[PDB]
């Protein structure tokens, strides 16, 4: 949600590393929101969180049968990803979605093995 500030900035900065890879001009919010958002979220685009242990059984599963299947259109992309899901998750150690589904998954506030009210303690 607003970490989607955070995304725009970044975006910004993808969009500047492919430029000097001497591709054309194109967008990458939509060409990877689309392309991932339909890949890892097909069912739930509402969230999607950044995966390399997904995104790899169902990048390769689409990707293997896109190339198996001769394409006319091979994209270059292709060997540009992978390498930048690794180093992105790096960059992204900033403060993303990723390290929210933790804080909120397991908040610190729990017990040893109960939960945040704990009745045995009572705070006002
Ligand atoms: C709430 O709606 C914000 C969205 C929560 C998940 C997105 C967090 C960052 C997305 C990473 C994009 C970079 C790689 C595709």
């Amino acid at each position: 949600g607003q970490e989607l500030s955070q995304h725009e900035r970044y975006v910004e900065q993808l969009k500047q590393a492919l430029k000097t890879r001497g591709v054309k001009v194109k967008y990458a919010d939509l060409l990877k929101f689309f392309d991932f958002v339909k890949d890892i979220c097909p069912w739930f685009p509402q969230e999607g969180t950044i995966d390399i242990k997904r995104w790899r059984r169902v990048g390769d599963c689409f990707q293997d049968y896109y190339n198996t299947f001769g394409p006319e259109k091979v994209p270059v992309i292709a060997f540009s990803y992978w390498n930048l899901i690794k180093e992105l998750i790096d960059k992204k150690e900033v403060n993303p979605q990723v390290m929210a589904a933790v804080a909120q998954t397991e908040e610190i506030l729990k017990s040893n093995s109960q939960t945040d009210l704990e009745h045995h303690h009572h705070h006002h």
